[PDB]
């Protein structure tokens, strides 16, 4: 093999969350707090795969918005640092 084409998406119109199904609701959920656990390292390994199970997590998607909802969820719920920005005013 050779892994490694292809490997950037171009602009898509993207805004909002959408409210998926509910079979894909818990296929997506469950996934956010694995990579809320395991490390996000791992969004990186399911993303080669690019399954049709998988196929949400990809950047085109819209079910893609929601999944960033849920693994913020699982993360700040275990964590998640404040790191405080410099201010900066006008």
């Amino acid at each position: 093999g050779s892994s490694g084409s292809s490997g950037t998406s171009a602009l898509a119109p993207v805004a909002a969350i959408i409210p998926p199904p509910p079979d894909v609701q818990p296929v997506i959920d469950k996934l956010a707090e694995y990579v809320a656990r395991n490390g996000l390292k791992f969004e990186t390994s399911v993303r080669a795969k690019n399954d049709q199970r998988f196929e949400f997590l990809q950047p085109w998607h819209q079910y893609n918005a929601y999944y960033e909802f849920k693994k913020q969820f699982f993360l700040q719920k275990e964590g998640g640092d404040s790191m405080q920005a410099v201010s900066a005013p006008e």
